[PDB]
């Protein structure tokens, strides 16, 4: 049988010795030629249905030879096209002949999912009647026939007649519903065994028909067989067994077997019995009937196996990221933008830490990359872990080189030479190559070379020139399929791609939301937690400045918390001030006012709502823009916020899509929002909390949410330090971690405890919530962290003075984490 | 040549005598069999590419026979499928054999434009190299190849040699880029003339290659030719002549011809010259290269003609109503809904008039329809005129029957027997059948029978049972294609479908607009003329009642005009009152107020806006709905309307989409809206008229716009009376005509004069805009007709006291007409 060779970064199938050349193949016996051709097509079909590979055959001659007319025609039938170069390319070195097979269908959601079949097969074993002949359906015809089946006569008069005279002339000829089969007495029982699978499936697949046994094809005469040889009882059961043996695949309820009518009649010659004749009426079948199992092959594990009949049908008719597939062009342009003229190392943060940690790594990488003048080099601490494989101790880093005029190469750097070094790099290159095809949906020709380098001071195949990345279009298309592959795993670039999907999802909701600037002057935006309410507020001011043609300092941003005010002031898009400064300082020069987290405002310091209305109403261009952003789920106090009653909060805009948190984070928010609705606060208006998110909305970005309880303060602090070190070891930046506590009075106590456990991790410096641009871990209270967002958030002991607000601190906490969240509740 | 015979309601091609039956067809010589097969395939290809038809052949035998294996295989290659029944079905009666060919591609915008090719061809004459063999591209392969082309070596060393030793062995074998050809000296000149056509386009279509003449294929030995026969100088001329004769179709600029390198080298034997060898290098071609003209046929006029190379490429690579195709399912249910259990006559208005004028027509039609128990019978005064054909005097009516278990039949009822009557019905049935396929996009098997009935007291071809409408699915799918056919012409059913498309376009814009009820309480809707501003006002009040669960009388509708108030009050959806009644009566029990055409209000009676706010704000559910609908393009006075300044008119919804007027009417409005912007009224605010329609919005509904000037007052009336009579003759109801004059004081003058000329047309009854339910022609002033709409509108002598308002009456008048408008301006 055919087995896959495991010492290569591809699917290599060795078929043994194959005679090549039409002159050499003609001299062979038909049986041997058929066996060799069948083995070659088995390998080719397996590689077409398994994502591509190489077919290795050893030829009996030294000089170059052609593959052969029969093999070429069989491959053409396999791919149903004369474009034989687009899938198969041949090379030969010495006594070995190679055929490099491309993948037929690439990706789980191909662009031609509803057009071309998923499987290539030698024969589908689906016969249907075509006028006076029985023909087999190829892959496209079988696909169309199964699609059709998936959705929800003069011959009768002879059939009812009970006896037939010898030599009777049948008026009707052979046609779509009538077949005349000559019945021979020498192999009469063998003849019945073989003719049933050929014609019964043909009629049942197309409207049914009649099958006459014992009637000459040309002369249409009734002859039958010898009455001595034929046993009508023994003959009847064999036909019944043969018809019931045919495999049938049902797409409907019920699933009754094949319905047919068998009639055995006496043949009379000169008024004397001469023999028996067989009439078969096959009723049309509600589904497909197979003459035998389909001849389609696929590679599972290290073996080549044939697909079962029910498994073949399922593939013909029928973590994956939906968001990554549609945004793959913009995601690639952000992270993996190919640079013209020089070779770029990504990530730059991880590359810098690698060269400083290991001496000589910078010079080793540069010496190997001299021949390459353009491309991108993607670094990682272990590319096997990024592909859910096992890490090999002693590997410094893995690099995937995607350069022009060169096939992709996966470099593995070892700090000392190891016997398993080449085996580890080969398995990761082979795994990455298969994912780029079967998961990233790459429709081109791709091969990943496995190269091993050592820091301290089997042969690869020579792929055809069409496997090399010729220009920008091929490298860009290959990188876009790597984005889909990366988004399905957990790694450094999986999260950096996951972060950019959230920014693309938020920009989609903003475009719908940004249309309200021309229609409204005073607007009350009721956003939901994690819906990007703060992000739109920043985006509108960029649009307000352009639309109204006012300078930046005319727009005023008012918030409740000091740390968020600093964030807005850093971007220089407006003047950002706290509520207290808004009431105290005079703002007669302000034209437009944007208010954020209005539910957290307080009225004891003054009447902020009236003053904001007065300033905007008295603008030069009539009424100015006064957009009030608020979310009643994140109310931080039980006092009166000074807002008008819910009836007067019009016109109103609603943000219901959660577009700033990962999938497990979003599910946590929606589950927690249900608890808030069941126990509304007394100060909160009754009808405001009746807001529901989108019925079926998924961010398509995977994250992490772990709850660890019954841990002491010392025990919690080590877990935070260990998790941060694990993230920083993989290459994350320290500016992606935020630690949030219940109250601002406990910030100083937890800060000393955090440094005590984190001093062992080579970082002893933290930043406050007031400084977000610093490359330090932010440790501050949840309430003072409102309006900000971080990639990794650790919540330590969520607590508040009033148990009524206790359900509200969690939702104000989980909404601050974009991808990773770790909560350590009270014991 | 093959010519279609014009005596049937289909494309019938007579191919003459054809031998049928495999036993009979085996006995013929290859030449005669090939000629017969090629004739049959020409007919089949013509009918496949021409919309379907019948192939008539006269067989030489009486008993039923099969068509033959070779013909079946040729048809299978023609349709590229073994499903030979879905396109060809055979019938035989006596000495004639019929093949009923279905259309390959139906409609100008099929569902498979990018999936299946448009043309069926015997051969595309496109050859491409397939490994070591040259293969011709089928229709699908040629389609894919042209789609790809439309988007914007050891053999070299031997080529550089200047002489070749006799018997030299070429190291390389024949491959994708190398071809070895033996050169025969007996017919050496004629050999070259035919070798170039099939091999040079093969290389040029796929990356190019090398062509060697004079080398043995099997042994790779260089032989050349004899010196006495081959002349190197003259041999070059024909080779470059033959390569330049290949037709080439370019998709790009520039269009340089095929580029190749020719070298003729001496063949030396034992150091002595023996002959010449020809080496050809073919550079890859930027576009497709044809060995000869494609073998595709089509029926044009009364002949069967072959498509030229330039035309064949265009069809394979590349009035029609786009809106009709989208809404064909909804349009069918409104008009042509098949009734289960009885036969329905449409239109009912035309059916009633037909039986009244002509005695015995009801008895004749009912007698003919007895066998049919289900379906729809579509009546018309002349179906030929509906299809842009010529009217035949003496025809009472034409009826198209679409019934269950019966092919469509077009009945032509004649007052008296006429010899031409059968020709008239056959030509209309043939035209209607082709429109249903080539224009309506019907992908099934359709035949339209032509039957002639006479009120006063060639054989019909028997189509197969697959042409009969078996059930509701086939009848429904056939009528949806008739909807698209009708919408492309000008007729009664074309206009009734045009009115329903406008009602579906308005319902599309309402769904977008209806989302503002949840977000707004006070709203200022700035609509454009013809945008359906009044229609949304009625639809909103039905949504307000459902959403707020209030009783119907709780909603108040306020309008300036009395005729508009009457129309709204008749629908029993709210309380409709005039502005004057609003200020006079007390409405303390009203919760929601909807104001329409607010730009026509006046302050001479009091503050209507102030009273509106007080009633709505004091509602039980806080602030009630107060939506103000206005259109500044249709202001009927220069006084103050009482609306707040343009700066205080917020929030806003803008209806910019013209969805209530046909295409000619809509283009007239936008042209006139430009004049209004070029000179706004002084009372009109500065920035309100800056509302623009969509950049590219088309209704896709045909209409009529005719402007006749310099006619006297008497001449206007007879034109209106004649136009009304011709419309009523076709079956248009009188309630579709409105006559609009400039001022209400001239209404009585024009009413008397219109009746003077219209009395000759058997209609004397006129009505005012206060009553629109009556089946009468409405005649009032333009300003009095605000808010209402009619299908046919006649504008007579537009005029106003102030020339500033002069452009305002035309835009207000034109917006009243939905499909037909006739303007008679002052001379
Ligand atoms: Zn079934
Ligand atoms: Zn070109």
């Amino acid at each position: 049988p055919l087995v896959v060779e495991p010492s290569y970064p591809d699917l290599v199938i060795n078929v043994g010795e194959v005679t090549l050349g039409e002159e050499n193949r003609k001299k062979l016996q038909k049986i041997q030629r058929d066996q060799e051709k069948e083995r070659v097509m088995r390998a080719a079909c397996a590689l077409l249905n398994s994502g591509g590979g190489v077919i290795r055959m050893a030829k009996k001659v030294e000089h170059p030879v052609e593959m052969g007319l029969d093999l070429e025609q069989s491959l053409r039938e396999l791919i149903q096209s004369s474009d034989l170069q687009a899938f198969f390319e041949t090379k030969q070195q010495g006594r070995c002949f190679y055929i490099f097979v491309k993948s037929w269908s690439s990706g789980p959601f191909p662009e031609d999912r509803s057009v071309k079949p998923r499987l290539c097969s030698l024969s589908s074993s689906l016969y249907r009647r075509s006028e006076t002949s029985v023909r087999s359906m190829d892959s496209r015809e079988a696909f169309c026939f199964l699609k059709t089946k998936r959705k929800p006569d003069p011959a009768d008069l002879i059939f009812q007649k009970d006896y037939l005279e010898y030599g009777e002339i049948l008026p009707f000829p052979a046609s779509q519903l009538v077949e005349f089969k000559q019945f021979s007495t020498k192999h009469f029982q063998e003849y019945v065994k073989r003719t049933i699978p050929e014609y019964v499936p043909a009629f049942a697949n197309t409207g049914g028909g009649y099958l006459f046994i014992g009637v000459d094809d040309k002369s249409r005469e009734v002859l039958g067989c010898a009455k001595e040889n034929v046993d009508p009882d023994s003959l009847r059961r064999k036909i019944e067994q043969a018809i019931y043996k045919l495999p049938c695949v049902h797409f409907c309820q019920p699933q009754r077997p094949i319905t047919f009518t068998l009639k055995i009649v006496n043949v009379l010659k000169r008024g004397e019995l001469y023999g028996y004749a067989c009439m078969i009426r096959v009723n049309p079948f509600c589904c497909a009937v197979f003459s035998e199992a389909p001849n389609s092959w696929i590679v599972e594990d290290k073996y080549v196996c044939s697909l079962t009949t029910e498994k073949w049908v399922g593939m013909m008719t029928d973590v994956y990221s939906k968001k990554g597939l549609e945004h793959k062009k913009e995601l690639q342009q952000l992270l993996f933008s190919v640079p013209p003229g020089y070779l770029r190392y990504t990530p730059e943060s991880l590359w810098r830490d690698l060269i400083s940690e290991h001496r000589g790594l910078e010079e080793l990488i540069n010496k190997q990359m001299q021949p390459f003048f353009r491309g991108i080099l993607i670094f990682s601490r272990s590319w096997a872990v990024d592909l859910n494989l096992q890490e090999k101790p002693g590997v410094i880093c893995d690099a995937l080189l995607i350069a022009q005029n060169s096939t992709p190469i996966l470099y593995t750097i070892l700090r000392e030479q190891d016997a398993e070094g080449q085996d580890y790099c080969t398995r990761t290159a082979f795994t990455l190559k298969q994912k780029l095809v079967n998961m990233g949906g790459y429709t081109g020709k791709v091969c990943v070379r496995a190269k091993v380098l050592c820091l301290s001071p089997v042969s690869p195949m020579d792929y055809p020139a069409s496997y090399s990345l010729a220009g920008t279009q091929h490298m860009e298309a290959l990188l876009q399929s790597l984005v889909i592959v990366l988004l399905g795993f957990r790694s450094l670039l999986s999260d950096q791609l996951g972060c950019e999907v959230l920014n693309l999802l938020t920009a989609q909701q903003y475009e719908i939301f940004s249309r309200s600037l021309r229609k409204n002057r005073e607007l009350f935006v009721h956003g939901l937690p994690g819906s990007g309410k703060t992000i739109m507020a920043m985006k509108i001011m960029e649009k307000i400045r352009n639309v109204f043609h006012c300078e930046a300092h005319r727009i005023l941003y008012v918030c409740e918390n000091q740390p968020l005010r600093n964030f807005i002031s850093d971007r220089n898009i407006c003047r950002a001030e706290t509520r207290k400064t808004f009431l105290r300082e005079n703002f007669e020069h302000i034209q437009h006012i944007v208010i954020d987290e209005a539910q957290n405002f307080r009225t004891e310091d003054g009447d902020w709502y009236g003053k904001a209305k007065s300033i905007t109403r008295r603008a030069k261009g009539g009424p100015g823009i006064l957009w009030i952003f608020l979310d009643y789920f994140q109310t931080s106090h039980l006092d009166c916020s000074g807002l008008p009653p819910l009836s007067d909060q019009y016109p109103r805009e609603e943000l219901t899509r959660i577009v700033r948190n990962a999938d497990p984070i979003a599910k946590y928010l929606q589950k927690e929002m249900q608890v808030i609705r069941s126990n509304p606060s007394f100060n909160i208006p009754t009808g405001c909390l009746e807001v529901f998110p989108e019925a079926e909305w998924s961010q398509g970005v995977q994250g992490t949410l772990r709850i660890k309880k019954y841990l002491t303060v010392e025990q919690i602090m080590t877990c935070v330090a260990d998790t941060c070190r694990r993230f920083f070891d993989r290459g994350y930046s320290p500016k992606d971690v935020a630690v949030l506590v219940s109250t601002a009075k406990e910030v100083e106590h937890y800060k000393y405890e955090l440094l005590k456990a984190m001093r062992k991790k080579r970082v002893v410096q933290l930043s406050d919530a007031c400084d977000m641009l610093g490359d330090h871990i932010v440790l501050d209270s949840v309430r003072r962290f409102s309006g900000l967002e971080r990639s990794i958030v650790f919540g330590i002991h969520p607590r508040t003075a009033d148990p009524a607000i206790l359900p509200n601190v969690l939702i104000c906490l989980a909404s601050r984490a974009k991808q990773h969240l770790y909560i350590f509740p009270w014991g």
